């Protein structure tokens, strides 16, 4: 009751208010409305996930800008921050050979222990990280995959102009998840922000698996596009 | 401390992985007192835990371990096939049904005149008997002015759009994110009122390039997910 004429004005708030206006003190919302301290905690958290605030750990919380659009596709993460007006850049983590356990091995249709080329990204625009992306292929598979990236930026640019393998399909999963400790710490969020859990398998034109991709994109900043038929 | 988290949450995920789904989680306090640990952490593994799918929390009984999220493909077709696929059947509950007056931006989406009447439908969708998603439904109600006394009379809101009037679906935009349930929401689902949810938006158009639906659903993040197939 209380908390919902408060979510309406917050609500409100936005819509008009330019991104960059401080959201009013959280102690403060309280007494002008009357409402118990916790009912604006929950009414603001909301709003981030809503993607309508957001929160700058040293900062604080304003009024967002809309989050980030993304095509559920396979296409160009730089190609739509670009066409959003935002300049895309990204970030190698890490890049290692590893071992599969089963089911990484069912996935890559690959051998218990099977050897696997990691690649964990950041993916940023203006700055400010959006996505962790962390993609698994078979090292057997593709002999010298890691060595060849060097002479690459699109990592689907070298597997079709050395291995002459193109993405022709993929299963894609999109659910939630809570940021974890190491994923809120390259993310600069908190533990543990909603967010778009990413599971793809993707398979060839000769219909074999590729890889196997796991994402989670800042729930509070990102989402996903789908254009349907019939 | 971290590693405190990480032991538990090391320990909890075992026990998904070698037990089957319905084995009873101890209560947090025992945990912490297992394991030595702060109940905050406690909370935070088991929370994420329950959000990737893994645990399942039921009010009045406790955590357990978790059969799979329910999938849904993406995609205008069955809802029902698919369910049945897995092993669920579908049913729903009508839960709402009225004429609201339309927002600037609700009037943008389906084309009318901000203050238009606008027919607002919203039903439970349940899978076993378990509430799953809050599904909202807005028409114009200048445009289908008939639609609501026939709905009555049909199993689908889009047969009723094909008997009435000639509308066909043919096209959509459905927009994926994440939300919180909110106290409406978590009562009418049966879980905690903080519960990350797949918030889905979906724009549809009829044959003609003409706006017919603006539909809002949340989904409960601990119990399902999409698939979507890409080519």
């Amino acid at each position: 009751p209380k908390y919902y004429r408060l979510k309406k004005h917050l609500l409100d708030m936005t819509r008009t208010q330019t991104p960059g206006t401080p959201v009013p003190p959280e102690r403060t919302l309280a007494a002008e409305f009357d409402t118990s301290r916790t009912t604006v905690r929950q009414a603001l958290q909301e709003l981030v996930v809503e993607g309508r605030l957001e929160r700058i750990q040293g900062k604080g919380t304003f009024v967002a800008k809309p989050k980030v659009s993304q095509a559920l596709q396979l296409t160009s993460y730089t190609e739509d921050m670009r066409a959003q007006g935002l300049e895309p850049t990204s970030q190698l983590l890490d890049i290692g050979y590893i071992t599969a356990d089963d089911r990484l091995a069912g996935l890559l249709d690959i051998t218990a222990g099977g050897r696997v080329l990691r690649i964990e990204r950041l993916r940023m625009a203006n700055g400010e990280p959006m996505a962790i992306e962390t993609t698994h292929l078979s090292a057997k598979r593709f002999p010298a995959l890691r060595r060849s990236l060097v002479k690459y930026t699109s990592l689907y640019t070298a597997l079709a102009e050395v291995y002459d393998v193109h993405l022709a399909e993929a299963e894609e999963t999109i659910e939630t998840s809570l940021a974890t400790p190491r994923e809120a710490g390259l993310l600069g969020t908190d533990v543990g922000l909603p967010m778009l859990m990413l599971s793809r398998h993707s398979q060839d034109r000769t219909g074999q698996p590729v890889e196997w991709v796991r994402s989670v994109y800042r729930g509070d900043r990102y989402k996903f596009v789908a254009r349907l038929k019939r």
